[PDB]
RNA sequence: UGAGGGCCUUGGUCACGGCCUUGGCUUGCUACAAUUAACGAUCAACUUAGAACUGGUACGGACAAGGGGAAUCUGACUGUUAACGAG
C-alpha cells in the first residue's frame, strides 16, 4: 500500500535517468534506449512515496481511510484478510482473517462497521475494534454506502445487477440490472464501480459501455 | 518556431505552507549543410594440439652351415668341350 500527499512539493523527487546516468556501470546501450523509449511525452514531475504499508501477502484490492480519524487505514487484500493501518507509523496494527479473498471495502461510521464485500459472493460485516448479506452471483466488485440513511449501502458484483442491502437484514431491497437491449446477461454485463451520489441517486458502470443512473431516492 | 521541466515574480485567497491567475535541460514540427557512419562507443564471449624416440637403408671393414678341380663311361634328354644327376 502506498501512502502519498496531494501537494507534491512535500514528497521527494525521483530520477529515472540518475540510475543509469550517475553510476553508469555496466549499463548497456539497449537497456540505455529502452529507458529513454518511456520518457518521450515530455519531462513530467516525477515523485516518490511519503510511505509503503507492507504487510500483506496477496494483492490488495482497496484501501480507505477512516472516515473520523484519518490516521486509520483499513484495508482488503486477495490473502482473506483485512487489516488496520497506523499511518503514523506505517504499521499494521490489528488483522482479521476471513475464508475468502476479499474484494471491496466500505465503512459505515454512524454504526461502527465495516462492510467487506468477497469473492465468496457475500458482504461480511465486521466490527473494527457478524452478520452477513447474501444474494449476489458473482464476485462482489465495489461497495457504497446511502448518503442520507445510514442502515442502507448498495453493492455491484459482477453478474451485472446492483443491489441495495439493509445493514438490520439479511436480503436485498432492490436488485437493479442493466437496462439496455444490446446487453447480454453473461456475455458483457459486469459492474466494475457503483457510486453512491447524493444529489443523482445511484451511478454504475462496467463492462458495458453505458453508465446507468437510477433513481434510488424513497 | 511550438510543447514539457527548473530558477523568478505579480495580485486575490485560506493559519513559513496550500488554492486560482499574470509576464522570461528533454522533446516536437520546419529551413541550409553531411551522406566514404567505409566512423565511433558500449555490453557480452576467448585461451598455447601436440605426442612418441622405432627402425630398416645405401656405403666403408671381418664371420657366415663347408676340402676343391678337370675329363671320360653311364641314366632320363635342349637350342656348344650344351646343360642335368649330391650315378
Amino acid at each position: 500500500i502506498g501512502f502519498w500527499s496531494t501537494i507534491y512539493k512535500e514528497m521527494t523527487v525521483v530520477d529515472p535517468l540518475e540510475d543509469i546516468n550517475n553510476p553508469n556501470n555496466k549499463i548497456s546501450t539497449a537497456a540505455r534506449k529502452r529507458r529513454k523509449l518511456t520518457m518521450k511525452d515530455g519531462t513530467i514531475r516525477r515523485r516518490a512515496p511519503l510511505s509503503l504499508l507492507e504487510s500483506h501477502t496477496a494483492p490488495v484490492e482497496q484501501v480507505i481511510f477512516d472516515s473520523t480519524d484519518n490516521t486509520v487505514g483499513y484495508s482488503v487484500s486477495q490473502d482473506h484478510t483485512i487489516k488496520t493501518w497506523d499511518l503514523v507509523t506505517a504499521r499494521c496494527i490489528d488483522t482479521r482473517t476471513t475464508s475468502y479473498s476479499l474484494l471491496s471495502i466500505a465503512q459505515l461510521s454512524t454504526l461502527n462497521l465495516l462492510a467487506c464485500g468477497s469473492s465468496a459472493r457475500h458482504i461480511t460485516l465486521h466490527d473494527p475494534r457478524q452478520q452477513q448479506l447474501i444474494g449476489h452471483k458473482n464476485f462482489v466488485s465495489s461497495l457504497d454506502t446511502c448518503p442520507e440513511n445510514e442502515y442502507i449501502l448498495c453493492s455491484g458484483s459482477h453478474d451485472g445487477t446492483v443491489k441495495v442491502w439493509d445493514v438490520r437484514s439479511t436480503s436485498p431491497m432492490y436488485t437493479i440490472t442493466r437496462e439496455d437491449k444490446s446487453v447480454q446477461k453473461g456475455v458483457n454485463d459486469k459492474v466494475f464501480a457503483v457510486k453512491w451520489a447524493e444529489k443523482v441517486g445511484i451511478i454504475s458502470a462496467g463492462q458495458d459501455k453505458k453508465i446507468q443512473i437510477n433513481k434510488g431516492d424513497n
